[PDB]
């Protein structure tokens, strides 16, 4: 056996199973699968060792995997929170800036100070804010006063968000829901049966 | 979308992944791929958890994959020793005790003990002598002697105990060499080239 073509038939399946993998943790995310989610996610992080030079379209299908991480981390090294985190892959994506991505991106903005002010921690909505930004003087004595639930934060609400990233999601779904792997087990799936 | 038929699709392709999974490990530790074996056995843990119900082969494959880890760990929560562990899994496995699988459980066994002895540490050489086992008095000596270059411990050696698990591995990659995530990707490489 050649150790190279070996070698050559292991990077490709590690691509099959990547696009596989990316596909299941949109559907978990859209579908509010949690554990699944996170199961997904593990293995998608351990699969995606077994590359080290990567194409254009799988360097945008980790980023995606990397950003819809962040976003179910929102929540719940860096020196940043989760969702400041979200917000620098998404500015970084090989990706249109259309109406939807500024839209995404302004509500993870808002989210990730109004994420901090749910869990209590105002001084660290404070710094999420300083590092992020007449209207910034507004939403900073929003923050000041504890206005949790301001018009503004209800407008650019964490649903809102939600709903708007798993639009986008939905793009991502409908793109690779044709690759190799997935087609290829829906066919033994169907044959049954 | 049927979610079921989604969840079905999903298991079958877990099933695909993991056989590819073992058939790499299984070369990477035939070839002394260390960081290959490593990096595999990581995407072969979480993989497996896309699984709760498993098929008779299924099992006797994620064991072959725990019992090589054990094995590859055995110079590096259960209270006994990789190689002990190896030896539990060894021992458990749904296979035919011939004459190979009783030569590689005894070189198991002397190496659980010869293994400590490399790294120094009699006393626990002696731990796993009581946890394993005129016989056992010699062996028993050898130890309480530091006498790790013994003629037994050159017979029952380490290479010799690599040297047998690598000839049942090559039944094992023999066996899963034509799985279809392999297959599907020898093909592609083969057409390029
Ligand atoms: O980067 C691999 C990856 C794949 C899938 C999901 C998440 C990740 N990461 C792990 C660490 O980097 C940020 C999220
Ligand atoms: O069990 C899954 C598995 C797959 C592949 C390699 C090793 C493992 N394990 C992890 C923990 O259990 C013992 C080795």
């Amino acid at each position: 056996e050649d150790a190279g073509l070996v070698a050559e038939a292991e990077a490709v399946a590690a691509g099959w199973m990547l696009d596989f993998l990316c596909l299941s943790l949109c559907r978990a995310f859209r579908d509010g699968r949690s554990e699944d989610f996170r199961r997904t996610r593990n293995s998608a992080e351990a699969i995606i060792h077994g590359l080290s030079s990567l194409t254009a379209c799988q360097l945008r299908t980790i980023y995606i995997c990397q950003f819809l991480t962040r976003i179910a981390a929102g929540k719940t090294d860096e020196r940043i929170t989760p969702l400041e985190s979200a917000l620098m892959i998404w500015g970084s994506i090989e990706k249109e800036h259309d109406k939807l991505h500024e839209e995404i991106q302004n509500l993870i903005k808002i989210q990730a100070i109004a994420v901090c002010m749910e869990n209590g921690n105002f001084k660290e909505a404070e710094e999420v804010f300083e590092r992020i930004f007449p209207f910034k003087s507004k939403l900073l004595m929003i923050i000041s006063q504890k206005d949790t639930f301001h018009s503004f934060f209800q407008h650019f609400s964490y649903n809102h968000m939600m709903e708007k990233i798993k639009s986008y999601v939905n793009y991502v779904l409908s793109e690779k829901s044709s690759t190799f792997l997935m087609k290829a087990a829906a066919k033994v799936v169907e044959s049954k049966r």
